[PDB]
């Protein structure tokens, strides 16, 4: 996973953001992207290969892994990162559009419409963070148990399947939840600081 | 399989039967019982162990063998032998009952009621032989093909199963059919000889 493109564009908008937005962005780079690439990706690497079911039924392990894990937590966190970063991109686009307009108009900072855009970007970041948190909760909760019982066809009756590294995965699930909540708190502080 | 009991009782009724009934009995001993024990039993010995199906489905081979072979030909021929021999036993019982009665009455051959009993015994032998022949035909025909296609649950879709020794089994099926038909002809000759 090469995050160079997103990185370069978000460090562009480091220069154009509040101090609390610079903290938010540093958190995104260090506690989410870096963790994902240096730790979480390896934890989930053998998610299906080490998933085992007590059965001689061909196909059962496939369908039971798929039912237990409709989308891997790591893919969900990738999507979360991209969607929470998208409003920053929108804002920096608006800002650069104004810089190029000012240059052109001459040929021919957080005030006015850039403030409304910044506040909206904060709002959307907050809502997307909340949405991904809630979705994670309803999909998986915040704990992976070792045992998963499966009755999906072709599995005969109910079969016992065993998850890879449930405890390490639980630790990283809770870590990512905490990081997301810190991000939410930072966004709240941004709104308060702007208001006051 | 120990046929000593039946053997001794049928060689008792050798003494009390027509010449054609002695031929019938010799055929029963040599071409049916002896063949079954010295040849057929070994041919069918690995009927299920060498029955193979192209599948990874647990249980499928069991149900497919059972559907292909609801009753092994050798068990069917054992039953046939016993049922075609039963009327001879009834007749010899009647005859010995008359011998013991004559002895008793003194204390105190095929004529009369023994003739009616003999003819009835021939009739029942004929009908049972015909019934087992017809049943064999409807159940299996007179040929075992190497391939059996099976769709019985739990088999997925249709599976290809392969029979053990189909050609040798076909040879013995036809041999036993011919022996049964010879027995029928002998019974017909008995009725004719008695009539004439």
């Amino acid at each position: 996973g090469d995050w160079s493109f997103l990185g370069n564009i978000l460090e562009e908008v480091n220069e154009h953001s509040t101090v609390i937005g610079r903290v938010w962005l540093t958190v995104l780079f260090i506690f989410r992207i870096l963790i994902l690439g240096t730790a979480a990706e390896f934890v989930w690497g053998d998610e299906q290969s080490d998933f085992v079911c007590n059965t001689q039924q061909p196909g059962c392990e496939n369908v039971c892994y798929d039912e237990a894990f409709p989308i891997s937590h790591i893919r969900l966190w990738v999507l979360q990162i991209i969607f929470v970063s998208t409003p920053s991109l929108v804002y920096v686009g608006h800002a650069v559009h104004h810089v190029r307009m000012e240059e052109k108009r001459k040929e021919r900072r957080l005030e006015g419409t850039l403030l409304r855009t910044y506040v909206c970007h904060i709002i959307f970041k907050t809502l997307f963070e909340v949405g991904f948190i809630v979705g994670h909760y309803f999909l998986y909760g915040f704990r992976i148990l070792p045992l998963y019982r499966c009755s999906r066809w072709p599995c005969p009756n109910v079969v016992d399947c065993f998850v890879s590294r449930p405890t390490e995965k639980t630790i990283f699930i809770l870590f990512m939840l905490s990081v997301a909540s810190v991000s939410l708190f930072l966004n709240i502080l941004e709104m308060s600081h702007l208001g006051l």
